[PDB]
This record gives C-alpha cells, sequence and structure tokens, in this order.
C-alpha cells in the first residue's frame, strides 16, 4: 500500500476557556489552579513559564480523549504506523503522543517534531513566534519525542506573517522530504499538524495545483478537531491520490447550555 | 450537613447524530454497525427489538466520558456518596454506571432506578411512554442497578402528557420520599436524572416553583453532567443551594 496519513491536533484550552483562559487556572504567583474537569490534573512546566502558553496553548482532557481514542481506532483496525512526525505547536506534540498512548506504541515510535509542519505564520500574533518547547524538554515532560531527528525546516528559517504561498511551498516541499526518508524504512507516516496541515501537506502531492487564499481558508474550517484523511501512492508514478481513510470519522458536540 | 446531588445525564446519541440515528448505525437485519468512533463498540440486545432504542436512547462514547470524569472528581473531593437514585431512562442508567465506574463503586453500590425521577412526559412524542429496561435487565448488562429497590412512583402510576403542576409534585415527593429513606443509611445522595430534575427536585424543597414558560428556559441553560448541591440546614428540614463540592465540566464540539 504505502500510506500517508494528516490528522489536526485535538480541542484546545484557548478556544474552550477563551483568549484569556490563564486568567481562569493561573493565579498571582503562577500556580496552575484547574477551575474545570476538561482543564488536565497539572501542565508541564516550561523555559519561559507559564505565560510561554499564551501562544502555544495545549489541547484539553477531551482533547486527549480524542487523540486516544484515534490511536485505540489505528490499533483496532490492524493499521500500522511506521513513522509519526508532528509540529512544534504543543497542542500536536500532545495529541500526537496521545495517539501512540491509544496505538500502545509510547515505547517504540518516537515523534519527529518538524517545524516545517507548524500552520500559516500569518495566524500567529505579534510579530514573535511561539516559545515552541524543544524536542530535550517535550522528552523530558514523558511525552515520546525522538531528540535524534533533524529538521528539514528549523525554526530560524519561519519567516514571521509569511505569504499564502510561502506556507503551501514550504508545506510541499517538507512533505516531499518526510515521504523520501521514509522510503526506506516504513510503509505508513502519521503527520500530527493543524487543519492548514490537512490541504496544504496533501494539495499538490496529487500534481494538482494548490487552491487560491480564500477557497484554502474555507476548506480548513471544516476540518474538525483529529480531522483524519488519506493519501495513497499511485504505484510508483510518485503522485498520490486521496482515499477513505482506514479508521471510522469522529463527531461528538459540545458540553451544551 | 447531609447532602443531596442531582445531575444531567451525559450526551445522547440522538443528539449528535440526529433523530434518524437508527438509519446511521443498523442494517435491513438489526445488526449494529457503528459509523463513528463516538458510537459504542455495541449496544445491550433490548427485549422488543432495536426499534425500543427510538424513544430511550443511549449516551455516546464521550457521554460515558463526562460521567466517568464527574465520578473521577467525586473521589478526589474525599465525598463519599452513601445512596445513588436515577431515571429509568437508559441514558440516565448509563450515566449513573459511569459514574460509579468514575467513583470506582460499580461493585460497592447499586443504583435505585426511580420512574418518579423521569423528565416532563410532555416531552414525549405519540400516545406512549419509553419502553425502558427493567432493573432486571439492566442488572444482566453489567449496569450496577438494586434488583431490590422499591419505587416510591411505580411506571404504571405515570401520566403520559402530563401537566406541569403534576411534574412539580411527583418530582417533589419523590424527593422527600428519597431524604425520608436515607435519614439513617448515611449522609450523602446523588439523583442521576435529567435538565428539568435539577430544578424540579430542589425549587420547593428550598421556595415558589417557577412558571412554565421560565422553566423551560432554566433547563435549556443545563449543560450534560450539570452538577448542583443542596444542604439540609441543621435538622431543620429546609435545604439550601451550596457551590457544588466539584468542578464543572465545560468542553467545545468535533466542530467544522
Ligand atoms: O481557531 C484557531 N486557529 C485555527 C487556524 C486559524 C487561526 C487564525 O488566526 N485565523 C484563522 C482564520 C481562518 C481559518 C483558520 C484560522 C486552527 O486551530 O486550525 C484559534 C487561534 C487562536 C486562538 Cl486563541 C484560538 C483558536
Amino acid at each position: 500500500k504505502r500510506c500517508l496519513f494528516v490528522c489536526r491536533h485535538g480541542e484546545r484550552m484557548d478556544v474552550v476557556f477563551g483568549k484569556y483562559w490563564l486568567s481562569q487556572c493561573f493565579d498571582a504567583k503562577g500556580r496552575y489552579i484547574r477551575t474545570n474537569l476538561n482543564m488536565p490534573h497539572s501542565l508541564p512546566q516550561r523555559s519561559g513559564g507559564f505565560r510561554d502558553y499564551e501562544k502555544d496553548a495545549p489541547i484539553t482532557v477531551f482533547g486527549c480523549m480524542q487523540a486516544r481514542l484515534v490511536g485505540e481506532a489505528l490499533l483496532e483496525s490492524n493499521t500500522i504506523i511506521d513513522h509519526v512526525y508532528c509540529s512544534p505547536s504543543l497542542r500536536c506534540v500532545q495529541t500526537a503522543h496521545n495517539i501512540l498512548k491509544g496505538l500502545q506504541q509510547e515505547n517504540h515510535l518516537k515523534i519527529r517534531v518538524e517545524p516545517g509542519l507548524f500552520e500559516w505564520t500569518k495566524w500567529v500574533a505579534g510579530s514573535t513566534l511561539p516559545a515552541w518547547i524543544p524536542p530535550s524538554e517535550l522528552a523530558a515532560a514523558n511525552l515520546s519525542v525522538d531528540t535524534t531527528y533533524r529538521p528539514h525546516i528549523p525554526i530560524s528559517k519561519l519567516v514571521v506573517s509569511e505569504s499564502y504561498d510561502t506556507y503551501i511551498s514550504r508545506s510541499f516541499q517538507v512533505t516531499k522530504e518526510i515521504i523520501s526518508e521514509c522510503k526506506s524504512k516504513g510503509n505508513n507516516i502519521l503527520i500530527v499538524a493543524h487543519a492548514s496541515s490537512l490541504e496544504a501537506c496533501t494539495c499538490q502531492l496529487q500534481g494538482l495545483s494548490p487552491q487560491n487564499s480564500k477557497d484554502f481558508v474555507q476548506m480548513v474550517r471544516k476540518i474538525p478537531y483529529l480531522g483524519f484523511c488519506s493519501c495513497e501512492e499511485l504505484g510508483e508514478t510518485g503522485i498520490w491520490q486521496l482515499t477513505d481513510p482506514p479508521i471510522l470519522p469522529l463527531t461528538h458536540g459540545p458540553t451544551g447550555g
């Protein structure tokens, strides 16, 4: 077969509890005090204190469970994952790790943190990139990250508020580089990143021309949490095609009220 | 203090997947075939076939997690639940069970199924009540129900398309009958019912029950596993609302 799977990260803390979520779970002294059961028991310590979460928020408890279930669904369908890459966004690393937990592969597979899979940098606030936890420190928080992996696009080569074309171009360049270095090692590749990744990583893989920016944004906003798409290589053509994913979709509603 | 905990059931299968949800997860021959990871691995075989679900829908996978977490939160607060009662709706009994799982008390405790705790019957479709699974059949699905339990208001004594006055009374009466029999047994009692139940059961145990229009508004504002706490003001017999012993639970949808 040989497949490439691209899925979106889990439910975001800064979506459910809004842009001022740190207000609701950190006190004056900076102690994490959860005020909701959807908040995790504890948050990992960061190199810049809790304010590094403002532009790089973690997934919720239900975000972990979405990720666990997709992993459990891959195992149940005997869908073997040989390689896993993720965006350097904390929400993506956490999703990837929780998929490995559901996959029962926490202690075998080591996640390849690729900054080239970070979403369109136009969607970052201010004139500074997020303070992404380095692989070495993600590993030191139990998250099953490969600290050996050489990134195709380092953090230093990412542009602040890049053009649509810059984002689409690097998304394509990095996906071919990912595919190229996994030609030898294994069949199936899982990418855990953003809504934008599912289209930007696959669009030009099929030989097709990319969408215009406004069509792209509309496609991207219809992709749910842990939204999962699939690409099979057509023979040895080098072109890949989208296919019915190996697992069922995942749809739940809100808490309500 | 001596507490009464009233909480709504978990996420409904028939809300997420619509009114035609049996169309999506049952084929010609009545074989359950899930089409989404939020649908459970399997559904219990029902007395009168699969069509009995049409009016008594089960909670989703994420429905069970909502319940589990509420249960786990009760455990962590050092809150010992001494007696647990619930509506005869499958969603309510499934919620009740997953709270006991969350409490690590599936074996120790047994759920008291009370038809008197069922929601306002005006919200029933057709001219017939839902074909509820009897406490005997529920315990045969590994759901930790108390087959012993003598219901204060049995099914046969429930009126189809009842009035707002009849509901608040039967909700008030059953709550007192629940408080009465527990007096000695333990301290804290847990009701597991519907969005209506949280108001109807603790309104006049504290006040004049609100009008029908004001009620419906308050009900639709209560989330899945929404949780309120009442405590007896001494031995006076007048109970009052209090900041619950556990945090609330808020999550968004799948989206798109
Ligand atoms: O929903 C957010 N992000 C999106 C990407 C995204 C980001 C953006 O700025 N504008 C957009 C417009 C159209 C489409 C997508 C975007 C994602 O998760 O895929 C999001 C971002 C910040 C916070 Cl505090 C909370 C939530």
